[PDB]
């Protein structure tokens, strides 16, 4: 059970596996996500159980979508020796598996992030070791078993899929650094860990979708996106709506379409403080409400919430450190905040991603394609999700988002990528290089004419 | 001026520099490739007494080279605001700067690496701190001095380049962990560090390559080509040719084609052996004999070397371990090998991968394709350069390979990319993403059909 034993099985089974053809990784790969959403309804009761975050129903969403829009777009990928030909440039590209992945797993999506990395990893012909979150390794454990039942029944060679128990970070630092390629899932302590390790990384950064609504925009649309969103697994979603800045002309129509849609809007300063003294603990998230019903979080504030409501919306003091409801709530609250024009509204966003979450997502509602334009130029996200819940930044089948459970942040987010991880970033792409022998040597006057 | 008030400088020239348009960041990376151009002369002069290796007429040629191709690559890429639009898959992207770029530079680079990293830095709207080699640090000063006397003339935020004066230990740590990415072309310590600091991070690994001669090829020709590129710069190109792996019925024939075109072959092994105690000190490479000249290595192994001899062939013990020389040398010396058959020689290539230089490059000298294609899919390397020099591998005029003097190695070599350093890897991708409402919610046999 030593993490070196655990390398060493790898390392094996690797070898075994790059053995394989495009057809037969592609059919473990499959069975790997379809037996993630046969059994999304157990799955899904275990990781809200153990976790004590979350919503059963959304965690079945969860597993059914991520399975099948994972799967629906990497079983046409070419990801096993040679990929394209290119004779424009005389160029021919190969495909190589990197090796062992160390992937580090979070709590918040505990089941579908170890199927992920999984089909991501052995789609190139590599093989993976997880390491899961200490507060959902169970269901994470239970995840992988189920995996391996499956990829036995195939006849996949023996461990290709393995897990660690123990959490130690004297093991966990020790695997990221044996392996050939980390993913880290998590917070930012687990990311930091990963891009120290001496070993080519791709990790996450902690989420903080600013939302812009704007002027002129059907809000009734908007605000039921924006709850679809925030709700969603109780607010535990990276790409999780946390914000609502809305035209100051408009604000009050804004406010009763959310109102109109379930949710609860709070104007008072002074009840306001007493839900942001229960959301925030001397600046951080009071962890007893992460992944918790609109409920809960109401009977700990001590402010009545009508049944039935799906969000509470706080009046902010301000912008950016002027309220510390502008950072990430993983809880179905959202901060409201104003604005005179849209590049205020920029503004706005820009000083909460400098505040928490620089490089994650943003999320806009609006017909204004040049306004949309402008907020994709300058704000610094990976993603824009416009006109839907920005929880689809993760993938749907009706957006172009790659889907994955991995959403890299950028350099922001101190990550090497600012797009969603797939298994194209598992696999080394040679090239062979051919020589072009009609060609002339170009003169000084045609290199820097 | 410490790390610290580099990287606020920085900074502030970034925010400054994040404003230009494309045409505008355009105009002052040519300037800097084209400072390069103008005075090859006088850097490759500077740089030869100073770092005390390499060969002027070269250095002359890798400026030219270098700058030329860079911006002729480069010169109508889109890497600011909107550069794309995908409506099949609904898709805006839109390339951000990553920020403050640092990077070390190497000693047998120490003009043309700064030049490169900076053009790709600028490319993207990013500034750069430029690390140089203690051992090359007043001609990589002097690099940047001029680059940014083009800046300013073209009116260019202040500090847009800066260069450390300072070597190594904390100073180069803490730019490392202080900037938003990290360049390290070097050794292996430096790539080490680099993907220890916490922040993204592209490296080069130790290269190490190695070449096979095919039966029935032009053995003319693969001589030209691999002394070319063997004796390039006294042998100090990391992508330079390393070994000749020859057909054992036409071993003569090959050794002939080198000694006609320059070579001095040596096959008793007491003769070697004067070679080998010379090139390599208890199992490293002699740094007296790094860069240096085919004479030099002659008169310290005691051997006699006929004047105009460009380089030294010594045959080997044995692939692998079996022999040192199957190692890197950064001096002119290639070792020659037998083999019997075409998988056999991928075998010996394989074997000195294993030994030092994994994730780099190889050449190969053949007519026959699918003996191409299979070393190509089978050896441990990012390129495989065909029937042309191995210090194309770098780019050329005449091949596909993106034009750098920053060649990742990729998982094997403990790097990010398997691919040579562009623009590309300095910019944050980003994608807007519009909701298409034509597609359906799919159905179970839609899905896993
Ligand atoms: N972008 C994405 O795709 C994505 C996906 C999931 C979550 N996230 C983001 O990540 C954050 C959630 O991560 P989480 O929900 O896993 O909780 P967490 O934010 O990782 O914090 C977990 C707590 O337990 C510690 N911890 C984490 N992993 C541990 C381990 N393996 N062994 C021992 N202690 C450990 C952490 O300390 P350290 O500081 O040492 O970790 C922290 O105190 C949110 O901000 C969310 O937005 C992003
Ligand atoms: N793939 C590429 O594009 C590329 C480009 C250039 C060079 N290379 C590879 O790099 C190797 C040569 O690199 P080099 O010629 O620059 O010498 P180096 O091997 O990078 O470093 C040489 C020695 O200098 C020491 N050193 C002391 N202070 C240093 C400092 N501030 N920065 C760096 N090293 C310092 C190093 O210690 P540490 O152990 O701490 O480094 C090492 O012992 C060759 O193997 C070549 O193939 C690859």
């Amino acid at each position: 059970v030593s993490i070196k034993e655990l390398i060493e099985k790898a390392k094996v089974a690797q070898k075994k596996l790059e053995a394989y053809s495009q057809e037969q990784v592609d059919v473990l790969v499959k069975a790997l996500g379809k037996v993630v959403y046969d059994n999304a309804e157990m799955f899904a009761k275990e990781a809200v159980e153990e976790t004590e975050m979350g919503v059963y129903e959304d965690k079945v969403a969860k597993c059914h979508l991520k399975s099948g829009a994972i799967w629906n777009h990497i079983k046409d990928k070419k990801t096993v020796g040679i990929i394209k030909e290119e004779p424009e440039r005389a160029l021919v590209y190969v495909a190589k598996p990197k090796g062992v992945v160390a992937a580090t797993t979070p709590i918040t999506n505990p089941v579908v992030t170890p199927m992920c990395n999984a089909m991501a990893a052995i789609k190139g012909r590599n093989t993976i070791i997880v390491a899961p979150h200490p507060k959902a390794k169970k269901v994470s454990a239970h995840t992988v078993e189920l995996m391996n039942a499956e990829l036995k029944k195939l006849g996949a060679p023996e461990n290709i899929i393995q897990i660690v128990e123990a959490p130690s970070r004297e093991a966990a630092k020790e695997l990221m650094e044996s392996a050939d390629v980390v993913i880290a899932t998590g917070g930012a302590g687990r990311v930091k860990a990963a891009y120290s390790s001496g070993r080519p990384a791709y990790g996450v950064g902690p989420g903080n979708s600013q939302v812009i609504v704007d002027k002129g925009y059907d809000y009734n649309k908007a605000a039921q996106d924006i709850i679809t969103g925030r709700k969603y697994d109780n607010g535990i979603i990276c790409s999780s709506e946390q914000s609502v800045i809305a035209p100051a002309e408009d604000y009050d129509k804004v406010i009763a379409a959310f109102v109109e849609n379930g949710a609860f809007y709070v104007e008072d300063e002074e009840t306001v403080e007493k839900f942001r003294s229960t959301l925030f603990k001397d600046g951080k998230i009071n962890s007893k409400i992460i992944g918790k019903s609109v409920q809960i979080i109401a009977d700990l504030a001590g402010v009545k919430v009508p049944e039935g409501t799906k969000v509470i919306v706080l009046k902010g003091k301000g912008a950016g450190e002027k309220d510390v409801l502008c950072k990430e709530k993983m809880c179905p609250v959202l901060v409201a905040l104003k604005y005179d024009t849209f590049e205020e509204a920029v503004e706005i966003a820009m000083a909460n991603y400098m505040y928490e979450g620089a490089g994650h997502t943003a999320g806009i509602h609006s017909d204004n394609d040049e306004n949309i334009r402008y907020a994709g130029t300058v704000l610094p996200i990976s993603r824009l999700v416009v006109n839907q819940p920005a929880t689809t930044a993760g993938g749907s089948f009706n957006n172009g988002f790659n889907p994955t459970t991995t959403l890299g942040c950028g350099s922001w987010g101190r990550n090497s990528i600012s797009e969603n991880l797939t298994y194209e970033h598992l696999i080394n792409v040679s090239r062979i290089g051919y020589f072009n022998k009609e060609a002339k040597v170009p003169s000084y006057e045609e290199i820097w004419g």
